[PDB]
C-alpha cells in the first residue's frame, strides 16, 4: 500500500537520531551471532568433549556458555535501552509538532471533538506507531541475521546434507498441507450431508399427544431405536475418517525422515560427516522454525503501524486558523457594530443569530439578555472571531474584524467570567500570563489589590508565588473569578465581554466581585450577559435578542414603557 | 466434587462392552511404547552409526523408523477405532434410556420445552459427555504410557545425569516463575505510578479559549515541551525496567545448563556416559514437556464431562406421569359427567376453567362454542388426563378416570382434528397404528373407504403401503384430516373429541370430510369444538363457555329463544 511512502516522510523525524538506531542495530546483530555461537557450541560438546577422555574440551564449556550468556544479556540490554531511546525521541518530537500546529485550529473542533479522544490521539496513537515501528525493525534485524547465521552455519558444516534437507523440507510441507486440506474437505463433505437422519428423531417426538392418545409407545421405542442405530453407523463411519486423517500425516513426516537417513547413507553424503554435524545441522533446521514465522508477521505488523501513522499525520496538515488580515490596532477607543450580521453554526442547519443591527457605544455599558440557547453567548464568542460571519458586518473602531490580526484583536477584548481556566503556574504568572517580561511585581499586587482579590492571597502558602493549577491548589469559584478581573484590569483592555453569574456566592465574596467589578473594571467599553436584575438597572443599553433576532432594544425606564418581552422579563425577576 | 460418583453410576453402561475398551487400552499403550522406542532409537544413529565406517547400523534406520512407524499408524487406527466403537454403543443406550424414559413425562413440559432444547438435550449432550469421557481416557492412558516410558528410559541409560536433571528443572521452574512474578510486580507498580502527568497534558488542552484570547502560545508551547520531556523519562525508566526483565530469566536458564555440564563434567557421572547417551536423555526430557501438561488438563476435561452428564442423569430420574388407577374400561357405553370442575394450568396463577356443571349423553352430540383461548380446548386436553383437575370430579361410566388406567381411558377416546399428527410409515401403519397385529388389510381398506378416503390413495405410487411420513411424502390438509377419521373409524372408539376446521377447504375435500363425518363417523359419543354454524344447529345439546365458566346451555332454538351470548354470537355467524 502507501504506508513505505508514510515511512519516507517520517525517517527525516528519526534522522537526527541516529546514532541510537545503529548501535542498536549493532547490538541486536551481535545477539543474533551469539545465539548462533551458542549452537554452534553443540558440535564439539558432541564431538570432542563426551566422546573418548578429552578433559579439556569440557571443563571449559560451563564457562564458555556462562560468557555467551551474559554477552548476550548486556546486548539485549544495549539494544533495548537505545531503540526506546529512538523511539521516545521519536514520539517528543512528534507530540510536541502535533501540539505546536493544534493550537490554532478552528475552536469547533473542540466543540465537536472531546479532549478524551484528543488527548487519545495525541498519546496513544503515537506510541503505538512508535510501538510498532521499532517492534517491526528490531524483529527484522535480528530475526534476519539470526537466519542467516543459521543458513550459513548449515551450509558451512556440511553442504552435502544441508541441500537435501532445505530442498525435502518445502515438498514435505505442501504435501502435509495438501492431504490435510483434502481430509478436512471430507470432513466438511461428511459434515454437511450428517442432517438427513435427526429430523426423523425430531418428528416422531413432537406427537406426544398421538402416541399416548392411540397408545403405541412400543411402536416409537421400536422406531427410535431403528434411528438411534443409524445415527451410531454415521458417527462410525464420521470418526473412522477423522482418525485414519492423522496417521498419514504421520506416514509421510516419518517417510521424510527415512528419506534423510537413506540420503545420508549413501557414501556420497558423509564425505565430512560426524555425530556432532548431524546434531548440529538438525537442531539447528529445528530451531530456524521460530524466526520464519516471526518475519512473516513482521510484514502485517509494519503495515498497520504505518496506516495508523498515515492518520496521525493526515491529521497533523489539516486546516488551521485563516490569518488573512494584516493590520494592527492598539487601544481600540471606537464603537462596536453589528450590521446585518447573520451567523450559522458550522455543522448545524437553522441559523443560531440572524440580521441583527447593535450599536456598543465607546465607553458605555450594554445588557443583553435573553434566555438559555437565544444566542446570548453567540454573540460574545463571535466578538473574537471564534466563529466567521456568515453575512453582515462586524464594524470595530471603524475597520472590519477580517482586515484585522487575530492577535490584536483578542488582545483588544478581554473575558471577565465566572467560569476561567487556570493554568498550572504562581498568581503573578497567572496575573500576567503570557505577559509577565512586561509587567512588574508591584503591579501585579496593585491589580490584584484593586480588584479586592489580595486579602485571599495574604493567607496562601507563599502568597504571591504560590503554585495553582486544576490538578493543584484549587481556588474558590469566586476566587477565580476575582483573580480573572485582577487580569483583565491589569491588562487595561478595550474592551470587555462579562459573563455574569448565575448563582449568588457568599455575602463576603459577592460584596468584593461586586465593588471590584463596578467601580474599578467598569469604565470601559462593555457588553455584559445579564442573569442579575441589579445590572440591568444599571446598564446605559439594553437589549433583549431571542432565537438570534433582537425584539426590543432602548433603557430600561423605556423598555418598561414599551411592555415588551423584557417588562415580563423583569415583573419575573 | 461428585464427578467420580457419576461415573461409577454410569460405569454399568460401560460394563457389557468392556472388550473394545480393553483393546484401545493395548493399542494406546502399544503406541505409547511405539514412541519412545522412536527415540530409543536415537542413540545407535550417534553411537555406534554415523561414527566410524559402521555400515550396518545405518543402513538398516530408514526400515526400523518405517516399521515403528507403521505400527504406529496400524495401532493409533485400532484403538480410535474401538474406543469410538465403546464411546458410541455408549451413546446408543444412553439414547435409547433417556427416550423411552422421556415417553412417560407429563405433557406439561413439551408445553414450556420446545423440542430445539429437548433435542439437543437427546443428541448434543449425550455426544458431548460421551466425547469428554472418551478423550480423558485416551489422553489419560496414552499419555501416561509415553511418561512411564521416558521416565524408565532415563534412569536406564544413565541415572547419574537422569536425578541431576529431574532435581534442578523444578528449581529452575520455580525461580523462573519467582523472577517473573516480581518483575511484573514491578511493572504493575509503575503502570499504576503513571497517572499523574497525563492529566496535566490534558489541564492545558481544554483552555483553548483562554489562551487564543490572552495571546499565550509560546508560554503553552514551553509548558508542553516540559511535560512532553518528563513523559519521555517516565516512559524511559518502563523501557528499562521492562527491558532488563528477560535477560534475568535467561542468565537462571543457561546457569542451570552450565551447572548440568559441570555436574556432567565430574568423573562422578561419567562411569556411564557417551554422545548417544546424552542425546537421548536431553531429548527425552525435552520432549516430555508436552505430556505432562496434557495430563494436568484432562482433569479440568473429565470433571466437565462428568457434570454435564450429572445434568443428564438428574433428567434422566425425574417424575414420570402417575398411574394409580386399576380397572380395566372396554366399550364405554355411559356418561361424561363435569362436577364442579376447577381446574389451573401448571405454571399459571389464574385458573382456566372454573366450576363446571356439564352432561355429554351416550350417543347424543354436544357442541361447547366459545372464543379462543376461552377454555374450550383445555376441556378436551382435560378429558384424556393430559392435565389433572385441581378440584371436582369427571364421572365417565359411573367412576372417576383416577381409578382407571390411563392406557384403556385414552383407547376409550379419540381425536378427529384438522391438525394430525403422522408418522413415517404406510397408510396401512397409520390407519390402524400401535393395532397392526389386530386388524386385517380388508378392514383397513374397508375403514379408508367409509371416510371417502380412498380415492385418493388409489392415486398414490403404491396405493395402501406408500411411506408417509413428516419428512417424505406430504398429504393435503383435507387428506390428513381424511386419514385421521379413517383411523377413528376403524378403532371404533366409544368417545370422540372433535376439532373443527377454522376455514373452508376445496368443495370435492368438504364434501369427502363432511360426508364422512357426518353419516359414518358421527353415531356415538361426541364433543365437538363447533366453528362452523352448521354443525352447531345440528346438535343434541349445545354448551357456551367463557374464559371464567360456562353461561348458558339448551338447544340451539331454545338458545336462541333466550337471547343470550350465543344468540349474538350465531347473529354474527
Amino acid at each position: 500500500l502507501s504506508t513505505w511512502q508514510t515511512f519516507r516522510r517520517l525517517w527525516p523525524t528519526i534522522a537526527p537520531f541516529k546514532a541510537g538506531l545503529i548501535v542498536a542495530g549493532v547490538a541486536l546483530i551481535l545477539n543474533a551471532a551469539s545465539d548462533t555461537f551458542m549452537l554452534s557450541l553443540l558440535k564439539p560438546l558432541l564431538d570432542d568433549g563426551f566422546g573418548k577422555t578429552d578433559r579439556s574440551v569440557l571443563v571449559w564449556m560451563p564457562l564458555v556458555v556462562i560468557g555467551l550468556m551474559i554477552l548476550r544479556g548486556i546486548t539485549s540490554y544495549v539494544s533495548s535501552y537505545c531503540i526506546s531511546w529512538v523511539s521516545g525521541k521519536v514520539v517528543m518530537t512528534m507530540r510536541r509538532r502535533l501540539f505546536g500546529h493544534m493550537m490554532g485550529m478552528p475552536v469547533s473542533f473542540f466543540d465537536k471533538q472531546s479532549t478524551g479522544t484528543l488527548l487519545s490521539r495525541i498519546t496513544y496513537d503515537s506510541e503505538q506507531v512508535a510501538s510498532s515501528s521499532s517492534g517491526a525493525l528490531i524483529t527484522v534485524v535480528r530475526e534476519g541475521a539470526s537466519i542467516i547465521g543459521l543458513f550459513i552455519m548449515m551450509f558451512y558444516y556440511s553442504w552435502q546434507l544441508s541441500i537435501i534437507l532445505i530442498v525435502l523440507a518445502p515438498i514435505v510441507s505442501i504435501a502435509i498441507r495438501v492431504v490435510s486440506k483434502r481430509f478436512r474437505n471430507i470432513s466438511k463433505n461428511m459434515q454437511n450431508t450428517m442432517g438427513q437422519v435427526t429430523t426423523s428423531a425430531e418428528q416422531m417426538l413432537k406427537g406426544h399427544k398421538e402416541v399416548l392418545i392411540f397408545g403405541g409407545q412400543e411402536v416409537e421405542t421400536k422406531r427410535f431405536d431403528k434411528v438411534s442405530n443409524r445415527m451410531r453407523l454415521q458417527g462410525m463411519k464420521m470418526v473412522s475418517a477423522s482418525s485414519i486423517s492423522d496417521p498419514i500425516i504421520q506416514l509421510i513426516a516419518s517417510l521424510a525422515l527415512a528419506f534423510v537417513l537413506y540420503a545420508a547413507s549413501f557414501p556420497s553424503v558423509m564425505d565430512s560427516l560426524t555425530a556432532g554435524t548431524i546434531t548440529v545441522v538438525f537442531s539447528s533446521m529445528i530451531a530456524l522454525m521460530r524466526p520464519l514465522k516471526s518475519l512473516t508477521n513482521v510484514n502485517a505488523q509494519f503495515q498497520r503501524g504505518m496506516a495508523a501513522c498515515q492518520t496521525l499525520f493526515t491529521i497533523l496538515d489539516s486546516e488551521q486558523e485563516k490569518d488573512e488580515g494584516k493590520r494592527v490596532i492598539e487601544r481600540a477607543t471606537g464603537d462596536v457594530e453589528f450590521r446585518n450580521v447573520t451567523f450559522t453554526y458550522p455543522g448545524r442547519d437553522v441559523p443560531a443569530l440572524r440580521n441583527i443591527n447593535l450599536k456598543i457605544p465607546a465607553g458605555k455599558t450594554v445588557a443583553l439578555v435573553g434566555r438559555s440557547g437565544s444566542g446570548k453567548s453567540t454573540i460574545a464568542s463571535l466578538i473574537t472571531r471564534f466563529y466567521d460571519i456568515d453575512e453582515g458586518e462586524i464594524l470595530m473602531d471603524g475597520h472590519d474584524l477580517r482586515e484585522y490580526t487575530l492577535a490584536s484583536l483578542r488582545n483588544q477584548v478581554a473575558l471577565v467570567s465566572q467560569n476561567v481556566h487556570l493554568f498550572n503556574d504562581t498568581v503573578a504568572n497567572n496575573i500576567a500570563y503570557a505577559r509577565t517580561e512586561q509587567y512588574s511585581r508591584e503591579q501585579i499586587e496593585e491589580a490584584a489589590r484593586m480588584a479586592y482579590a489580595m486579602d485571599f492571597i495574604n493567607k496562601m502558602d507563599n502568597g504571591l508565588d504560590t503554585v495553582i493549577g486544576e490538578n493543584g491548589v484549587l481556588l474558590s469559584g469566586g476566587q477565580r473569578q476575582r483573580i480573572a478581573i485582577a487580569r483583565a484590569l491589569l491588562r487595561d483592555s478595550p474592551i470587555l465581554i462579562l459573563d455574569e453569574a448565575t448563582s449568588a456566592l457568599d455575602t463576603e465574596s459577592e460584596r468584593a466581585i461586586q465593588a471590584a467589578l463596578d467601580e474599578l473594571q467598569k469604565n470601559r467599553t462593555s457588553l455584559v450577559i445579564a442573569h442579575r436584575l441589579s445590572t440591568i438597572e444599571k446598564a446605559d443599553e439594553i437589549v433583549v435578542v431571542e432565537d438570534g433576532v433582537i425584539v426590543e432594544r432602548g433603557t430600561h425606564n423605556d423598555l418598561l414603557e414599551h411592555r415588551g418581552v423584557y417588562a415580563q422579563l423583569h415583573k419575573m425577576q
